[PDB]
């Protein structure tokens, strides 16, 4: 298995969801980052794997669910299977990172993506060992009821290039953000 990230898109005052949906109007450009970067594979025959908390799972739109292209992995205690159209259950993080060392998805598994809510981004973020965050700052605030946790810019650093991910504003719907990608290893 590869490489282990996170992703998410955050306004300034550190919001990432608001009543089960985003907190901004639908960025289309910054939707298709997040598809290009959570389904590209550099490894031939492997693709990649993405772990998501429950009500993250649910606030995908049914058509856009399991995201095409990519291992779905759900995260619940209460849940007896994957909900329809996911294709794994597992009931803690390390229950989900240990099930990509089975055979059953060993040699299937390149990066593992881990795609919110805070719950699981807190607890990966200190994770010990290699892990990037891949963060898009949404330059503006915007009302939230779902929150990041805080990156510790001891152990992150914000890398100064990442081949791929561009590097100047970008603005849809009036609303400026920029990409970041940070780097811990512990
Ligand atoms: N801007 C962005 O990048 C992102 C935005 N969001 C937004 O955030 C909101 C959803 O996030 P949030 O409210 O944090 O909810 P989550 O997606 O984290 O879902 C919470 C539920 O998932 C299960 N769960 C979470 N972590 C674990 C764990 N480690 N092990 C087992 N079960 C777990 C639980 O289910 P159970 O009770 O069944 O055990 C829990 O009640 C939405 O508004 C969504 O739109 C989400 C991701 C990214
Ligand atoms: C899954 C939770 C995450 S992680 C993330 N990271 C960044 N940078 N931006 C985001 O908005 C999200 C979100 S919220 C989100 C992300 C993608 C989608 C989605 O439907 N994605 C489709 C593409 C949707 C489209 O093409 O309009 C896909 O990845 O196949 C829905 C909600």
């Amino acid at each position: 298995v590869g490489s282990l990230n996170c992703i998410v898109a955050v306004s300034q005052n550190m919001g990432i969801g608001k009543n089960g949906d985003l907190p901004w109007p639908p960025l289309r450009n910054e939707f298709r980052y997040f598809k290009r970067m959570t389904t590209t594979s550099s490894v031939e025959g492997k693709q990649n794997l993405v772990i998501m908390g429950k009500k993250t799972w649910f606030s995908i739109p049914e058509k856009f669910r399991p995201l095409k292209g990519r291992i779905n992995l759900v995260l619940s205690r209460e849940l007896k299977e994957p909900p329809q159209g996911a294709h794994f259950l597992s009931r803690s993080l390390d229950d989900a990172l240990k099930l990509t060392e089975q055979p059953e998805l060993a040699n299937k598994v390149d990066m593992v993506w881990i795609v919110g809510g805070s719950s699981v981004y807190k607890e990966a973020m200190n994770h010990p060992g290699h892990l990037k965050l891949f963060v898009t700052r949404i330059m503006q605030d915007f009302e939230s009821d779902t929150f990041f946790p805080e990156i510790d810019l001891e152990k992150y650093k914000l890398l100064p290039e990442y081949p791929g991910v561009l590097s100047d504003v970008q603005e849809e719907k009036g609303i400026k953000y920029k990409f970041e990608v940070y780097e811990k290893n512990d």
